[PDB]
Protein backbone atom coordinates (compact mmCIF):
# COMPACT_ATOMS: atom_id res chain seq x y z
CA UNK A 1 0.00 0.00 0.00
CA UNK A 2 2.58 2.56 1.09
CA UNK A 3 4.12 2.50 -2.47
CA UNK A 4 4.26 5.54 -4.39
CA UNK A 5 5.75 5.79 -8.42
CA UNK A 6 8.74 7.49 -8.80
CA UNK A 7 7.39 10.52 -10.47
CA UNK A 8 10.05 9.89 -13.24
CA UNK A 9 8.32 7.08 -14.75
CA UNK A 10 4.98 8.99 -15.09
CA UNK A 11 4.96 9.25 -18.62
CA UNK A 12 7.06 6.12 -19.72
CA UNK A 13 4.60 4.36 -18.24
CA UNK A 14 1.87 5.25 -20.65
CA UNK A 15 4.19 4.37 -23.63
CA UNK A 16 3.36 1.25 -25.56
CA UNK A 17 6.60 0.19 -25.46
CA UNK A 18 7.55 0.22 -22.18
CA UNK A 19 9.86 -2.56 -20.38
CA UNK A 20 8.94 -3.09 -16.78
CA UNK A 21 12.66 -4.63 -16.94
CA UNK A 22 14.60 -2.84 -14.75
CA UNK A 23 12.26 -2.32 -12.18
CA UNK A 24 11.43 -5.26 -10.16
CA UNK A 25 11.34 -3.71 -6.91
CA UNK A 26 8.48 -1.88 -8.24
CA UNK A 27 6.18 -4.50 -10.46
CA UNK A 28 3.26 -4.61 -7.51
CA UNK A 29 3.54 -0.89 -6.74
CA UNK A 30 3.19 -0.49 -10.78
CA UNK A 31 0.07 -2.63 -11.18
CA UNK A 32 -1.66 -0.53 -8.44
CA UNK A 33 -0.76 2.49 -10.14
CA UNK A 34 -2.29 1.37 -13.33
CA UNK A 35 -5.24 -0.09 -11.16
CA UNK A 36 -5.57 3.57 -9.18
CA UNK A 37 -4.88 5.03 -12.98
CA UNK A 38 -7.84 3.70 -14.56
CA UNK A 39 -10.70 2.46 -12.16
CA UNK A 40 -9.58 5.33 -9.62
CA UNK A 41 -7.55 4.87 -6.63
CA UNK A 42 -11.23 4.59 -4.72
CA UNK A 43 -12.13 1.46 -6.77
CA UNK A 44 -10.70 -1.76 -4.81
CA UNK A 45 -10.08 -0.80 -1.16
CA UNK A 46 -6.73 -0.51 -1.22
CA UNK A 47 -5.86 -3.35 1.85
CA UNK A 48 -7.77 -6.00 -0.11
CA UNK A 49 -5.56 -4.91 -3.52
CA UNK A 50 -2.75 -5.61 -1.79
CA UNK A 51 -3.48 -8.73 -0.44
CA UNK A 52 -4.60 -9.93 -3.84
CA UNK A 53 -1.47 -8.60 -5.84
CA UNK A 54 0.83 -10.50 -3.27
CA UNK A 55 -1.17 -13.56 -3.29
CA UNK A 56 -1.46 -13.86 -6.83
CA UNK A 57 2.42 -13.09 -7.04
CA UNK A 58 3.51 -15.56 -4.62
CA UNK A 59 2.11 -18.10 -6.86
CA UNK A 60 3.64 -17.48 -10.22
CA UNK A 61 6.54 -19.27 -9.97
CA UNK A 62 10.10 -19.34 -10.63
CA UNK A 63 9.91 -20.77 -14.19
CA UNK A 64 12.14 -19.24 -17.38
CA UNK A 65 8.97 -16.57 -19.13
CA UNK A 66 5.41 -17.79 -17.67
CA UNK A 67 6.17 -15.66 -14.58
CA UNK A 68 5.75 -12.65 -11.92
CA UNK A 69 7.34 -10.58 -14.30
CA UNK A 70 5.20 -11.90 -17.99
CA UNK A 71 1.83 -11.25 -16.07
CA UNK A 72 2.47 -8.03 -15.15
CA UNK A 73 4.35 -6.78 -18.63
CA UNK A 74 1.28 -8.57 -19.98
CA UNK A 75 -1.18 -6.41 -17.60
CA UNK A 76 0.92 -3.13 -18.64
CA UNK A 77 0.00 -3.80 -22.75
CA UNK A 78 -3.69 -4.00 -21.75
CA UNK A 79 -3.38 -0.81 -19.25
CA UNK A 80 -1.89 0.88 -22.46
CA UNK A 81 -4.48 0.16 -24.86
CA UNK A 82 -7.79 0.73 -22.37
CA UNK A 83 -6.33 4.69 -21.76
CA UNK A 84 -5.21 4.84 -25.94
CA UNK A 85 -9.14 3.37 -25.90
CA UNK A 86 -10.58 5.28 -22.94
CA UNK A 87 -14.18 5.83 -23.79
CA UNK A 88 -15.28 2.74 -25.45
CA UNK A 89 -14.69 -0.09 -22.80
CA UNK A 90 -17.21 -0.03 -19.44
CA UNK A 91 -16.34 0.28 -16.13
CA UNK A 92 -16.40 -3.28 -15.20
CA UNK A 93 -14.39 -3.84 -18.21
CA UNK A 94 -11.05 -1.75 -17.34
CA UNK A 95 -11.65 -3.58 -13.89
CA UNK A 96 -12.11 -7.22 -14.97
CA UNK A 97 -9.43 -7.61 -17.93
CA UNK A 98 -5.98 -5.61 -15.63
CA UNK A 99 -6.68 -8.49 -13.40
CA UNK A 100 -7.35 -10.67 -15.98
CA UNK A 101 -3.90 -10.16 -17.22
CA UNK A 102 -2.11 -10.12 -13.60
CA UNK A 103 -3.66 -13.93 -13.67
CA UNK A 104 -4.26 -15.15 -16.90
CA UNK A 105 -0.86 -17.54 -16.30
CA UNK A 106 -1.15 -18.28 -12.83
CA UNK A 107 0.86 -21.13 -11.34
CA UNK A 108 2.02 -22.27 -14.86
CA UNK A 109 4.22 -25.25 -14.73
CA UNK A 110 6.36 -24.14 -17.77
CA UNK A 111 4.81 -27.00 -20.22
CA UNK A 112 2.32 -26.49 -23.03
CA UNK A 113 -0.72 -27.75 -23.26
CA UNK A 114 0.35 -30.16 -25.94
CA UNK A 115 2.98 -31.83 -23.56
CA UNK A 116 -0.20 -31.99 -20.92
CA UNK A 117 -2.13 -34.01 -23.35
CA UNK A 118 0.36 -35.92 -24.55
CA UNK A 119 1.69 -37.22 -21.67
CA UNK A 120 -1.91 -37.85 -19.59
CA UNK A 121 -0.89 -35.55 -16.81
CA UNK A 122 -3.20 -34.80 -14.03
CA UNK A 123 -4.29 -31.32 -14.70
CA UNK A 124 -5.18 -32.27 -18.35
CA UNK A 125 -7.07 -34.96 -17.23
CA UNK A 126 -9.48 -32.22 -15.20
CA UNK A 127 -9.06 -29.72 -18.30
CA UNK A 128 -9.65 -31.80 -21.62
CA UNK A 129 -8.51 -28.33 -23.53
CA UNK A 130 -6.74 -24.73 -22.89
CA UNK A 131 -5.41 -27.22 -20.34
CA UNK A 132 -3.19 -24.42 -18.07
CA UNK A 133 -5.73 -21.70 -19.65
CA UNK A 134 -9.28 -22.94 -17.45
CA UNK A 135 -6.40 -24.15 -14.68
CA UNK A 136 -5.11 -20.49 -14.54
CA UNK A 137 -8.46 -19.29 -14.06
CA UNK A 138 -9.37 -21.63 -11.88
CA UNK A 139 -6.55 -20.50 -9.68
CA UNK A 140 -7.85 -17.03 -10.44
CA UNK A 141 -11.07 -17.81 -8.77
CA UNK A 142 -9.52 -19.74 -6.06
CA UNK A 143 -7.40 -16.64 -4.77
CA UNK A 144 -10.60 -14.17 -4.71
CA UNK A 145 -12.47 -16.61 -2.36
CA UNK A 146 -9.44 -16.44 0.10
CA UNK A 147 -10.58 -14.10 3.45
CA UNK A 148 -9.83 -10.69 2.37
CA UNK A 149 -9.22 -11.36 -0.74
CA UNK A 150 -12.51 -10.57 -3.28
CA UNK A 151 -11.57 -7.32 -4.31
CA UNK A 152 -14.89 -7.45 -6.29
CA UNK A 153 -17.10 -7.98 -3.37
CA UNK A 154 -18.98 -4.71 -2.87
CA UNK A 155 -20.24 -5.05 -6.72
CA UNK A 156 -23.78 -6.50 -7.14
CA UNK A 157 -23.77 -10.05 -7.28
CA UNK A 158 -25.02 -9.79 -10.80
CA UNK A 159 -21.85 -7.41 -11.46
CA UNK A 160 -19.67 -9.73 -9.49
CA UNK A 161 -20.75 -12.80 -11.72
CA UNK A 162 -20.29 -10.72 -14.70
CA UNK A 163 -16.61 -9.40 -13.87
CA UNK A 164 -15.62 -13.48 -13.51
CA UNK A 165 -17.05 -13.88 -16.85
CA UNK A 166 -15.01 -11.47 -18.34
CA UNK A 167 -12.15 -13.08 -16.24
CA UNK A 168 -12.50 -16.53 -17.03
CA UNK A 169 -13.50 -15.78 -20.77
CA UNK A 170 -10.33 -13.35 -21.07
CA UNK A 171 -7.71 -15.91 -19.76
CA UNK A 172 -8.72 -18.67 -22.07
CA UNK A 173 -8.66 -16.74 -25.20
CA UNK A 174 -4.77 -16.74 -24.44
CA UNK A 175 -4.39 -20.17 -25.17
CA UNK A 176 -2.92 -19.09 -28.91
CA UNK A 177 -4.58 -21.79 -30.93
CA UNK A 178 -7.81 -20.23 -30.12
CA UNK A 179 -6.45 -17.51 -31.17
CA UNK A 180 -6.18 -18.02 -35.10
CA UNK A 181 -10.11 -18.35 -35.16
CA UNK A 182 -11.01 -15.64 -33.30
CA UNK A 183 -8.81 -13.11 -35.35
CA UNK A 184 -10.31 -14.77 -38.69
CA UNK A 185 -13.84 -13.90 -37.48
CA UNK A 186 -12.65 -10.71 -36.84
CA UNK A 187 -10.75 -10.05 -39.99
CA UNK A 188 -14.80 -10.58 -41.69
CA UNK A 189 -16.94 -9.10 -39.55
CA UNK A 190 -14.54 -5.98 -40.64
CA UNK A 191 -14.22 -7.29 -44.54
CA UNK A 192 -17.98 -7.44 -44.15
CA UNK A 193 -19.16 -4.74 -41.57
CA UNK A 194 -21.12 -6.87 -39.10
CA UNK A 195 -19.20 -6.06 -36.17
CA UNK A 196 -20.87 -4.49 -33.85
CA UNK A 197 -19.76 -3.39 -30.57
CA UNK A 198 -22.88 -3.40 -28.82
CA UNK A 199 -23.44 -6.69 -29.79
CA UNK A 200 -21.52 -8.85 -26.57
CA UNK A 201 -19.91 -11.35 -28.42
CA UNK A 202 -18.16 -9.15 -30.54
CA UNK A 203 -16.82 -7.30 -27.82
CA UNK A 204 -15.72 -10.74 -26.01
CA UNK A 205 -14.36 -11.55 -29.48
CA UNK A 206 -12.05 -8.18 -29.72
CA UNK A 207 -11.02 -8.36 -25.86
CA UNK A 208 -9.42 -11.85 -26.73
CA UNK A 209 -7.59 -10.11 -29.48
CA UNK A 210 -6.92 -7.95 -26.77
CA UNK A 211 -5.84 -10.59 -24.47
CA UNK A 212 -3.61 -11.96 -27.51
CA UNK A 213 -1.92 -8.46 -28.22
CA UNK A 214 -1.25 -7.98 -24.68
CA UNK A 215 0.26 -11.87 -24.14
CA UNK A 216 2.48 -11.34 -27.17
CA UNK A 217 3.84 -7.92 -26.63
CA UNK A 218 7.33 -8.82 -25.71
CA UNK A 219 7.30 -8.82 -29.83
CA UNK A 220 6.48 -5.51 -29.19
CA UNK A 221 9.11 -3.79 -27.19
CA UNK A 222 12.71 -2.25 -28.17
CA UNK A 223 14.58 -4.43 -30.47
CA UNK A 224 17.50 -4.66 -27.09
CA UNK A 225 14.37 -5.65 -24.50
CA UNK A 226 12.99 -7.86 -26.97
CA UNK A 227 16.37 -9.97 -27.84
CA UNK A 228 16.78 -10.67 -24.20
CA UNK A 229 13.18 -11.65 -23.61
CA UNK A 230 13.38 -14.24 -26.36
CA UNK A 231 15.85 -15.81 -24.24
CA UNK A 232 13.29 -15.93 -21.87
CA UNK A 233 10.86 -17.60 -24.07
CA UNK A 234 13.54 -20.49 -25.40
CA UNK A 235 15.16 -21.26 -22.12
CA UNK A 236 11.48 -22.86 -20.91
CA UNK A 237 10.16 -24.31 -25.12
CA UNK A 238 13.96 -26.14 -24.81
CA UNK A 239 13.29 -27.66 -21.09
CA UNK A 240 10.27 -28.74 -22.82
CA UNK A 241 12.49 -30.55 -25.06
CA UNK A 242 14.95 -31.68 -22.74
CA UNK A 243 11.63 -33.66 -21.25
CA UNK A 244 11.32 -35.12 -24.90
CA UNK A 245 14.91 -35.58 -25.02
CA UNK A 246 14.89 -37.80 -22.04
CA UNK A 247 12.40 -40.24 -23.34
CA UNK A 248 13.94 -40.83 -26.54
CA UNK A 249 11.16 -38.30 -28.28
CA UNK A 250 12.42 -35.36 -30.79
CA UNK A 251 11.09 -32.12 -29.78
CA UNK A 252 9.96 -29.71 -32.63
CA UNK A 253 12.24 -27.63 -33.98
CA UNK A 254 10.41 -25.02 -31.64
CA UNK A 255 11.84 -26.49 -28.22
CA UNK A 256 15.17 -28.28 -29.44
CA UNK A 257 18.34 -26.79 -28.08
CA UNK A 258 20.21 -28.79 -30.35
CA UNK A 259 18.88 -25.74 -33.12
CA UNK A 260 19.62 -22.77 -31.17
CA UNK A 261 21.08 -21.68 -35.07
CA UNK A 262 17.48 -21.92 -36.45
CA UNK A 263 15.86 -19.67 -34.07
CA UNK A 264 16.08 -16.24 -36.10
CA UNK A 265 14.32 -18.01 -38.90
CA UNK A 266 12.06 -19.28 -36.60
CA UNK A 267 11.22 -16.11 -34.99
CA UNK A 268 10.61 -14.15 -38.10
CA UNK A 269 8.32 -16.91 -39.47
CA UNK A 270 6.48 -16.41 -35.67
CA UNK A 271 5.94 -12.70 -36.25
CA UNK A 272 4.62 -13.74 -39.91
CA UNK A 273 1.74 -16.13 -39.23
CA UNK A 274 1.42 -14.62 -35.60
CA UNK A 275 2.10 -10.96 -34.15
CA UNK A 276 1.76 -9.35 -36.91
CA UNK A 277 -1.73 -10.53 -38.34
CA UNK A 278 -2.45 -10.09 -34.63
CA UNK A 279 -1.54 -6.31 -33.99
CA UNK A 280 -2.84 -5.74 -37.92
CA UNK A 281 -6.43 -7.00 -36.88
CA UNK A 282 -6.28 -4.97 -33.60
CA UNK A 283 -5.20 -2.03 -35.26
CA UNK A 284 -7.89 -1.98 -37.30
CA UNK A 285 -10.59 -2.91 -34.80
CA UNK A 286 -8.61 -0.25 -32.35
CA UNK A 287 -6.55 2.01 -34.54
CA UNK A 288 -4.61 3.77 -31.23
CA UNK A 289 -3.15 0.73 -31.00
CA UNK A 290 -0.77 1.39 -33.62
CA UNK A 291 2.24 2.11 -31.84
CA UNK A 292 2.31 -2.23 -31.12
CA UNK A 293 2.36 -3.09 -34.15
CA UNK A 294 4.80 -0.41 -35.68
CA UNK A 295 7.52 -1.60 -33.06
CA UNK A 296 6.34 -5.45 -33.82
CA UNK A 297 7.55 -4.93 -37.52
CA UNK A 298 10.53 -2.76 -36.22
CA UNK A 299 11.32 -5.87 -34.22
CA UNK A 300 10.62 -8.00 -37.24
CA UNK A 301 12.82 -6.20 -39.49
CA UNK A 302 16.00 -6.74 -36.39
CA UNK A 303 15.18 -10.39 -36.87
CA UNK A 304 15.44 -10.07 -40.90
CA UNK A 305 18.70 -8.09 -40.20
CA UNK A 306 20.25 -11.04 -38.15
CA UNK A 307 19.13 -13.72 -40.57
CA UNK A 308 21.09 -11.43 -42.91
CA UNK A 309 23.90 -11.14 -41.06
CA UNK A 310 23.95 -8.00 -40.52
C1 LIG B 1 13.51 -23.91 -35.11
C2 LIG B 1 12.25 -23.10 -34.96
C3 LIG B 1 11.07 -23.46 -35.62
C4 LIG B 1 9.87 -22.80 -35.41
C5 LIG B 1 9.87 -21.75 -34.52
C6 LIG B 1 11.02 -21.33 -33.86
C7 LIG B 1 12.21 -22.01 -34.09
N1 LIG B 1 10.75 -20.26 -33.02
C8 LIG B 1 9.46 -20.04 -33.16
C9 LIG B 1 8.67 -19.10 -32.32
C10 LIG B 1 8.60 -19.56 -30.87
C11 LIG B 1 7.58 -18.83 -30.04
C12 LIG B 1 6.46 -19.37 -29.58
O1 LIG B 1 5.51 -18.75 -28.82
C13 LIG B 1 5.70 -17.42 -28.52
C14 LIG B 1 4.74 -16.83 -27.71
C15 LIG B 1 4.88 -15.50 -27.36
C16 LIG B 1 5.97 -14.79 -27.84
CL1 LIG B 1 6.18 -13.13 -27.36
C17 LIG B 1 6.93 -15.37 -28.64
C18 LIG B 1 6.81 -16.72 -28.96
C19 LIG B 1 7.86 -17.41 -29.74
O2 LIG B 1 8.93 -16.88 -30.02
N2 LIG B 1 8.87 -20.89 -34.07
C20 LIG B 1 7.54 -20.85 -34.61
C21 LIG B 1 7.33 -20.37 -35.90
C22 LIG B 1 6.03 -20.15 -36.35
C23 LIG B 1 4.96 -20.42 -35.53
C24 LIG B 1 5.17 -20.93 -34.26
C25 LIG B 1 6.45 -21.15 -33.79
MG1 LIG C 1 -0.70 -19.49 -20.86
ZN1 LIG D 1 0.78 -15.34 -21.31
Amino acid sequence: MQFTLPVRLCKEIELFHFDIGPFENMWPGIFVYMVHRSCGTSCFELEKLCRFIMSVKKNYRRVPYHNWKHAVTVAHCMYAILQNNHTLFTDLERKGLLIACLCHDLDHRGFSNSYLQKFDHPLAALYSTSTMEQHHFSQTVSILQLEGHNIFSTLSSSEYEQVLEIIRKAIIATDLALYFGNRKQLEEMYQTGSLNLNNQSHRDRVIGLMMTACDLCSVTKLWPVTKLTANDIYAEFWAEGDEMKKLGIQPIPMMDRDKKDEVPQGQLGFYNAVAIPCYTTLTQILPPTEPLLKACRDNLSQWEKVIRGE
